[PDB]
């Protein structure tokens, strides 16, 4: 299914952004410090989120919560099982044609689970 090199790149990004907690600030500051504007803008358009300028209605977020267990995600982040977390949210993304930067996408999905779950 998922290419393991992309899984590990996503897991490493999650580990770096969220080493000190899954927070909106840690996500946005990590993304703005590590990705080009163009890459960020593509994710913002795909997910209808604002990253480069808590819980409000979002299409994709609701479909994410209907398919993927919030409890499974939060447990993975609690244990710092970042590659477990990555495969779980990447399975949702590839299914739904979320083809923008997988590290940013995974970061946003993990944030949604923790801050909105």
């Amino acid at each position: 299914q998922l290419e393991d090199s992309e899984v590990e790149a996503v897991a490493k990004g999650l580990e770096e952004m969220y080493a000190n907690g899954v927070t909106e600030d840690n996500f946005k500051n990590y993304v703005k410090n590590n990705f080009a504007q163009q890459e960020i803008s593509s994710v913002e358009e795909e997910l209808n989120v604002n990253i480069s300028d808590s819980c409000v209605a979002n299409k994709i977020k609701d479909e994410f919560f209907a398919m993927i267990s919030i409890s499974a995600i939060v447990k993975a982040a609690q244990k710092k099982a970042w590659k477990e977390l990555a495969v779980t949210v990447l399975r949702f993304a590839k299914a739904n044609g979320l083809k923008t930067n997988a590290i940013i996408v995974a970061g946003q999905l993990a944030l949604w689970a923790v801050q909105c779950g």
